[PDB]
């Protein structure tokens, strides 16, 4: 099961992984990391973070061009919800808090894995 918005479904099994291991888990499940593209999608992800009591990865990262956060397509963000002062070792990946706000993090951080389908 999971939380859905339109045709998109977010799911978690409570796994906690680094960014690379999280990406591999979602891809092997034939999805991808949570990529909220709207307020409504962000709120669905946030509900799951609050339930699990653990910040989650989003898919987006700036590994290609520093400060330009992109999806796995390489396209620039169409929506963001940065915490105050964010984006503030390098922090190339993105976590979502239980208040729904985002923070850039080192990609070695171990976070909740939420996939989208
Ligand atoms: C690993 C991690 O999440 N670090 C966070 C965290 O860093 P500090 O070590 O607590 O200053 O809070 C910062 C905001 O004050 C945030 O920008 C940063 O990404
Ligand atoms: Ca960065
Ligand atoms: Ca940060």
């Amino acid at each position: 099961d999971g939380q859905a918005v339109g045709e998109k479904i977010f799911k978690t099994a409570g796994a906690v992984k680094s960014y690379s291991d999280a990406e591999q888990l979602c891809r092997e499940a034939k999805g991808q990391l949570a990529s909220p593209r709207s307020s409504a999608e962000n709120e669905a992800v946030t509900q799951m973070v609050r339930a699990q009591e653990k910040n989650a990865y989003l898919s987006m990262n700036d590994i290609s061009t520093e400060g330009r956060f992109t999806y796995p397509t390489g396209e620039i963000l169409v929506y963001s919800n940065w915490a105050d002062g964010e984006p503030n070792q390098p922090e190339n990946c993105v976590e979502i808090f239980p208040d729904g706000k985002w923070n850039d993090v080192p990609c070695s951080k171990q976070l909740l894995v939420i996939c989208e389908f």
